[PDB]
């Protein structure tokens, strides 16, 4: 599965 970014 694909990481989430910093928000």
């Amino acid at each position: 599965k694909t990481s989430i970014v910093a928000s």
